[PDB]
């Protein structure tokens, strides 16, 4: 394609650093386009066209401003199957996924928020007959997303969609994997009728780009999607650099516990959709699967059932299913995490290798891969892989599984399989998670708050509360009454 | 002299392993006050593994349980209200008069109000389908620990720790190594009102290993901390690099003071006075930058100076002493430095600019009030906060210059407008980029209204039902009650 | 003139079975719009059968189904914004250039508000113990009434059933017999747009026989009134008599509108011309005591006489007519008796008092912009609704006098001050016992604001967040996991 | 014979100046308690101005100060339990064993949970434009009016008192004529407690008569009603005939208790019990419908006549005794005729149906414990509310049946299921048309819990923080900083 530029002010501009960079096509290998990358000037001049948009956005009405996000949607619901498209060859998601999900949970996210923006309230508080407080929710002015590869125009409105709802302008970072829809999505705002300057988009490196975003004096807070090494970097220096709000979305070790009274072809189908969609690179993947020692041969038998129905092919092809990893760089990470649960004893129930032959030769192919006889001392237990590697863990009581699954520096995600009331409901109650599914994984409603514990992340994401935290609270206190100085 | 302090580490207080103590000082008379042992990394491990027991007790308690004990507490507070002024006196410098009737009164008063919202911390319930719907538990952080300054000691630990412990967390508190004593007194407090051991834990010590030890900690799950801007980058920067930690941050401001051209000048200049004088000066909400129409400058100057004729130091527990020295003598040397910056760079010294001197101030870490005039936006004493008694008075012509000059700064913590017209008062208020404003008053901060930072002058807030929110983590939950489609 | 006019149950048009029609005339022309059908107790028995049936499959749907299906009815009605003005018009004798700026305008403004919020209409959720927590849901109320009133006939048609339908209600809606003909475009546009058949059903009928007979219906879980203060007695009796319903009433007002002394007088004139004059004074919020201080009582008089004479009377479809006939000849008659009450009770008549005569007002049931002065709190005028342009102008002394005199009424619906000073404003404002306040401006309805009265001006409350909640009932659900224990 | 009673007007008993007065029993013995006097008509209007006085007071105050007040009164309340609920069982036949442990407990739970919530209590803000925004408060109604029924009367006291004074409000409090004395108890207590003057007045008396005069006066803003649903209807519709009030009325019900058919049979009798014979059955939450699967009924059926047989009538001071006799004579008559109309239809009895005889029981109104099986639909016994120890047992055949059997009635106040299946638990709950569920348990109902009644079983809600914001009347206030365009 044609070489890609920044977004600044509501048209495509060049980059002032002089430095560009490559996407790869994952299923083949091709350079898919060559992108600008902002460097400190582009974030400056993003930064005072932001400023400038913010004020003429700020002062419309809340309904003036939700008619905009609404064209916005309407526009993305006509233009999913294109968007989609161009999201498979970035990614490496089959279209089977991106014309299903990517765009239509990034709209509806968009939309939820449209619709809430006139309910957006301060309070009043009475203290006295001659005095009261009233309290402002007051747009941050120019924020910073920084999104990831695994979803990427979904983060884009994820972030985007809360933030210009409260008022702000906002500078969104693309991966440097997967910049393309970014930029898609900044043509359809301004299309929309969003102002000039409101929706800016640097591609770049995060080494450089986003350091810069993070530095900022004029940038009032950053939300980052990423790793949780790449999320403690980010954090500090929006630190030390200036003082800005912050969240992070990190990743995760997301535990399934299958209980006695699980039905083994529910909990299957639910670690199946829990590991293997999106070929595994989802951050609230449960890979940790707790089954009950007593069922563990027959889960076991069903996963492999399942696994073998699983279909990589042609990424446009209405029954594949599976598709390559993002990059080769991130499959040499995969398959190292999948070494070393061989040498550290665990036992290979599938896959393990890249795939071969006519079309997958290309491509960053990683095969549906189970462990099982895992114990929790083990690399690929403990750690992230972000990869299609599912770990089966057997457990003999409740009291331990509730342990077990807690003992991590993680906490995103959790989910229990079980038909009896009591047990789901005592069971999710003492995890430590912030996302928690019963009977089901995955699904993530515009309005449900989602976000980590512990390591996992700071803040949320989605909900009411969302659109809380891009405002920022300003109390007002009317004195009418005498005013006494003790001088 | 008081006996040697320790810490107070589950119900109890104990002596810290680190090997090493820290005076803290009178400020009036230069003498020592106490000797205070410091916390050491295993002291910090004993406190967290201390807060952990406790905070699983303290949880699975009741809310009315829970509101009762703080109830409790608040009743010997305000029992205890005149003792502990006196130690805070003490302790801080500041006189009597503003401590038996501010520092306890209105740290108790946030200690009540989330005492009874304890009961009304809910989550919620969101129907997607007939076979499906999310509901929402706010559930305790776990520990969290919180950093006090010290110009408010026991006013910050409580207004930290109120809204920790009502929402189910244990605290974990370190006191400013200058003011530790008052901390202590109230962990007492909290053990007599019944909080379960643990839940309320002090450790005493230096920032640069009592409080960094907290902040790097795996096991604390959310820090806040008061202190200056500079202070604040560190603590944030630490509690990221060791664990992703939720952050607070109460920082320092240079706020503006708008004076309208309709304004009467009386109550400008009362304003004014307490919005830079209280406490000596050290408080980061002064309004220390007074704008001034041109037209009004030199009658409000001569209203200020008489009022500043007014200001009586003196013994901290006479009844009408209502000015102190300053917390420490490094710190009257730091506004000592500012005072000498203002009169090199050419702003006219209108009063104070010096140490007071004879007897009785000798000893005492004394700076008279000070007034400057003729300030222009680049001046260090205007561009940077100061913590001490210096005013700075600047001139302007019209309402849009005075918005863009209150605005043109990388604080944000208050600000204030003195006017009677109505448009004008909202109008500029809405303008203002600061978190707490005050209209025809200053200082007041009820435990209702929530208050912190713009910009590089906070994160987060505090008071208000929000801040009791702001100590819990959400956790949502869908129930799938239909038959769950595998694509696989 | 038109076709007649049917019943709408689930999704068409259908014949009523009632035998019965009446007619709707042109207030300008007195000529017969149209006849309508009148809806008999089997056509409202069949209308509930038809809403019961809908509003299963209208509550089944996701909340953004349902939101995108009102969005739809929005655009349609901008879209068609004159055409229903103009018909309006023609029903009402309103002036266009009302009618097609605020009429449909600030209708649709209240169902897009809506639209947006359905998702965010949530329960909550309550922990009690580790064993044992609450949550709550928000359920639909089923089939609710709405009842409308004459004088913005599809306004509030839209104010009613847009939070109604946007709780997941369907809505029977009787518009009144006056003016009919809107709400009925109004439920095509609703099909149009989506809307499941039988979630919106319009029974025209006269109040004695439609109206009685859906307040008695067993089935209807909750009655929308708007009208008068004595017709809403009536209905609220029936509405517990027969079976017990939710109530929502907004009733008239005889609204103090106070002008302070320090009050721009051109302002206050203005302010109190929006606030008697506009829709030909039949408004139920308008301000028709009008207390001005006595040292500016002549001048604000003369003020008065200026604009009423700027009054222009005519055409109702040319762009400069801003005054319009009353709605009918008998509603007149009720006007004139009020102000011939006010010549016999000493009241001095300062403009006005008479039926329109010449060509083009001999038709219609026009009365000239009225205006009383020297009047006392003891005069029918002052104190009964007289829903006419009819102002009275009374003198005040002092403040707390204003303030008693302006709550010395059982009305409680609207009030207003007009002053530039900041502590006047809020001080009065708050004393005031009246449920919509506006500070120097009148008459401004956002959807974001709810609305009602205070006293006998009502029940409830219209627009805001809390009037959507209020179309839902709360079901409390306690799960207990621990084992349950008898005493027995 | 205690001394006789007398009305509670303006912090001190007074004389009603009716000249009427009434008795009242105690049912265990058909003893007089004491004679009580009836307020008049001139003595509600007195109240009312008493009322009116103290508001204005009370409201002034500042929110903590008027949690304190209310805090102090939950602490006389708990120390003087004992003595309390003694008086309770005297006055209404409960036995101590519960009076000692519910009635004071639960009443002042309410009260302490409002007392904490007062300062929550806030209002909202809206921004329209730069040049206009909307802020609300939420303001007292005024004076409001609670009438009380028998079987819970210093509960019922407390959860229409505590919100209502939260609120900022006066209470005029008339107890049921059968349950007069703790009320008059309650009122001392606020007053000892610092309530002031004027806030909370009792007013004894009959519902035709001082319930009546209460309803019909102008100057009271809102009715707060519990007792039966006919007498809610005559209630509901005076308060609107003369003054146009807000209403909450909690009336009486017809609750299923659905048993599922993968129900422990234990914790289902258990439960059933439970629903049935606390209070001697005189509880408008009870289970009076227990819908068992047919495979089980007979299982079941064992079960609860094992568990009849425990129950233990007796002394109702005797630590032993866990049922009492009905509230009144005229009330046992009334139950003995729903027990003939459940024989002469053909319901089995299963087990009593009859007075209890014998020393110690043929003094007082007695109904042994009564279970119906073999029911239907159509019985008078399952279609109407007995408000006696009557258990109706029906058995089911599958899910939906029951669903539609349970929500076949125009009550709706509560309902339960036992079933230890997530999915069947929830998803029943969900369709059932009760305000109040309980899964697998019943009757609890926690200060944080709103409950209330669909359908015929009342208006509006009590308890949770919804109902302290259901005592406060919204005002909303434009502030408008543009200049006003009149279109005269």
């Amino acid at each position: 394609m044609a070489e890609q530029q920044l977004y600044i002010h509501g048209k495509f501009v060049a980059a002032t650093s002089g430095k560009t960079f490559e996407t790869i096509n994952p299923a083949t290998g091709e350079v898919l386009a060559t992108v600008q990358a902002a460097g400190r000037e582009d974030v400056d001049r993003a930064v005072k066209s932001a400023q400038q948009g913010q004020k003429v956005w700020a002062a419309m009405s809340a309904m003036a401003r939700s008619r905009i996000l609404r064209k916005a949607v309407d526009i993305l619901r006509e233009r999913n199957d294109e968007l989609a498209r161009l999201e498979t060859l970035d990614t490496g998601k089959p279209l089977s996924e991106t014309a299903a999900v990517d765009i239509v949970t990034g709209a509806d996210v968009l939309e939820y928020y449209a619709g809430l923006i006139p309910a957006l309230e301060g309070s009043q508080i009475p203290l006295r007959d001659s005095s009261f407080v009233y309290t402002r929710r007051e747009p941050l002015g120019v924020v910073a997303g920084i999104g990831a590869w695994n979803y990427p125009i979904q983060i884009a409105l994820w972030k985007s969609a809360p933030a210009l709802a409260a008022g702000n302008a906002m500078i969104f970072k693309p991966s440097e994997v997967t910049p393309l829809t970014a930029l898609k999505l900044a043509e359809i705002y301004r299309e929309a009728g969003l102002p000039d300057g409101v929706f800016n988009v640097l591609p770049g490196i995060g080494a450089e780009t986003g350091q810069y975003l993070t530095e900022h004096p004029d940038i009032a807070k950053i939300s980052f999607t990423g790793g949780v090494a790449s999320g403690k970097k980010v954090m500090a220096n929006s630190a030390a650099s200036s003082l800005k709000e912050v969240t992070m979305e990190l990743g995760g070790k997301s535990p399934l516990i299958i209980a006695e009274d699980a039905n083994l072809d529910l909990a299957a189908d639910i670690a199946m959709m829990a590991n293997f969609y999106s070929s595994g690179q989802v951050c609230t993947n449960g890979t940790r699967v707790f089954v009950p020692a007593k069922f563990k041969a027959e889960f076991e038998h069903k996963i492999l059932e399942r696994v073998g129905r699983i279909r990589a092919g042609d990424l446009f092809a209405d029954d594949t299913n599976f598709g390559p990893l993002v990059s080769f760089p991130h499959r040499q990470n995969v398959l190292r995490y999948i070494e070393s649960g061989k040498s550290e004893g665990a036992r290979l129930l599938c896959g393990g290798d890249v795939l071969k032959g006519e079309g997958f030769d290309n491509g960053a192919w990683v095969a549906p891969t189970v462990f099982t006889d895992c114990t929790d001392d083990m690399t690929i237990v403990r750690e992230e892989i972000f990869g299609p590697v599912m770990s089966i863990l057997s457990y003999d009581d409740e009291a331990e599984v509730i342990r077990r699954a807690n003992a991590t520096e993680y906490g995103l995600a959790a989910g229990v399989v079980t038909p009896d009331l009591n047990r789901a409901h005592r069971i999710i109650h003492q995890l430590e998670a912030g996302i928690c599914w019963i009977n089901s994984w995955g699904e993530s409603p515009a309005e449900m708050p989602v976000g980590g514990y512990k390591h996992s992340g700071i803040g949320r994401e989605n909900g009411v509360m969302t659109l809380q935290s891009y405002t920022q609270v300003k109390s007002i206190q009317v004195e009418m009454g005498p005013f006494q100085s003790i001088f």
